[PDB]
């Protein structure tokens, strides 16, 4: 299992323009578009991210080039967050998975936003840190992810990933 792997299972695929779990147009693999109201405002945005006119609609290799963006995107931007890199350079290979999974779908501001629990993650405090997570919006908005998520910090292994 690996950092795509995860997110393909969490985020699901879709060719069309959608709404996602928060009502904002979304497309491929978690890609947000806009968090404007319009479709219109979102059709326009797809294009400028494809470079064509899709009219609302891309292929799965059009789908996969988004995702492979924005993971790249996600990990560039916690090594450039200065909370985010110390936590990230302690974590193992499996636990760095679990936050870049949060910094995808809830970008850096908002997961640096997660003080303490970040403080427990960095002191290898497992068991506390999930407890700690688990009180978000977050966790109460889409709780099966959440907790998948949570249980992969607190392991260290991808067993709730090894279901799905």
């Amino acid at each position: 299992m690996n950092i795509f792997e995860m997110l393909r299972i969490d985020e699901g695929l879709r060719l069309k323009i959608y709404k996602d779990t928060e009502g904002y147009y979304t497309i491929g693999i978690g890609h947000l578009l806009t968090k404007s109201p319009s479709l219109n405002a979102a059709k326009s945005e797809l294009d400028k991210a494809i470079g064509r006119n899709c009219n609302g609609v891309i292929t799965k290799d059009e789908a996969e080039k988004l995702f492979n963006q924005d993971v790249d995107a996600a990990v560039r931007g916690i090594l450039r967050n200065a909370k985010l890199k110390l936590v990230y350079d302690s974590l193992d290979a499996v636990r760095r998975c679990a936050l870049i999974n949060m910094v995808f779908q809830m970008g850096e501001t908002g997961v640096a936003g997660f003080t303490n629990s970040l403080r427990m993650l960095q002191q290898k405090r497992w068991d506390e840190a999930a407890v700690n997570l688990a009180k978000s919006r977050w966790y109460n908005q889409t709780p099966n992810r959440a907790k998948r998520v949570i249980t992969t910090f607190r392991t260290g292994t991808w067993d709730a990933y090894k279901n799905l």
